[PDB]
């Protein structure tokens, strides 16, 4: 997107954080960006197209290691993606493709199934396989230990948070995750190193 | 009372059938052939309804089995994950679903301390009365029991209840993970005992 696509986008979201999904309508987008209806429609197309660049949006915002280099990307990861979570833009996202879902879930829900974390995600992937190339970890499957090490970090949190609890010190937590992690799938040679 | 656990399994259908915006005054009036200010006397407001809605559910649980003083290493890790397993079928069902989804859709501006409160109380005291049971047989060790709770939920769900939450029906696999969350939370707080009697 383009810079004032860009400060739309910003607005979109803007309007769904402070006013709930009454607010986010083409109508109340279009007079918070000072946008003509009729350009929201081109670049974005329909509501769904909206929605769908109003994620891929928030997204914009997210070779080989040492032992003790891997711990401290593994430490920034988990930190990163604690924030995330706790952050008031993703806990809207979720709140409101969560509120309306019924058994049969949401479209919004099924847009941030598609495409909620994907930069996360690749972050993550990105790191588990230096990790193993490096000889430092040992699974044999990364979408496996990164479901180990989401788990780890998040447990019931995420949730929690979404229900209204005010979030837990990120760094202790990003830490001790980091250790349950390489317990799990580090290797003799990552032990002895550190 | 009869009549009103009648109305509010009503309630508990249309919520799973079509989310929060299918739980309207005029909605329940139909289903549960009530009135809407007979709606008033019975749970004060619409927030009083969601609330014994909530209270209503968390009555029908399962109650789980009091974990006994001591235990074997096997009947440790078989209690474990018959818990995950548990864990996970009480996440996927329908209207514990449905009144999260409700709870979740509200929180942004009271209903969601009762979920954080009272609704998984059983769950979470089974846990520790087996955390507890496996620590006391030498078989577990840990700084802080809370913490291997916490590791072993992780582990056992990742971000499951989320992705269902959002609609996603689940992978029909709950034993393959349940058996594996074991095995990772045995490697985390097993003690020499525990691995070397399960290893016979």
């Amino acid at each position: 997107f383009s810079p004032r696509q860009n400060a739309v986008l910003d607005q979109a979201l803007r309007l769904l954080v402070e006013g709930g999904e009454k607010a986010l309508t083409t109508s109340g987008l279009a007079r918070a960006a000072n946008c003509s209806k009729e350009s929201l429609y081109k670049w974005f197309g329909d509501r769904d197209g909206l929605l769908a660049a109003m994620i891929t949006f928030q997204q914009s915002k997210v070779d080989r290691v040492s032992a003790p280099q891997l711990a401290d990307h593994l430490e920034v990861f988990a930190h990163d993606l604690l924030d995330v979570l706790a952050g008031d833009v993703s806990l809207a996202l979720n709140r409101l493709a969560i509120g309306q879902a019924s058994r049969d879930g949401s479209k919004l829900g099924d847009l941030l199934l598609e495409r909620g974390r994907r930069q996360i995600d690749r972050r993550a992937r990105g790191l588990i396989e230096a990790g193993r190339r490096s000889g430092y970890l040992r699974f044999d499957d990364a979408e496996e230990a990164y479901r180990s090490f989401y788990g780890l970090i998040v447990s019931d949190l995420h949730v929690r948070m979404l229900l209204g609890e005010a979030p837990d010190d990120f760094s202790a937590r990003a830490k001790k995750a980091v250790v349950a992690f390489l317990t799990l799938y580090g290797t003799e040679k990552v032990h002895s190193e550190l």
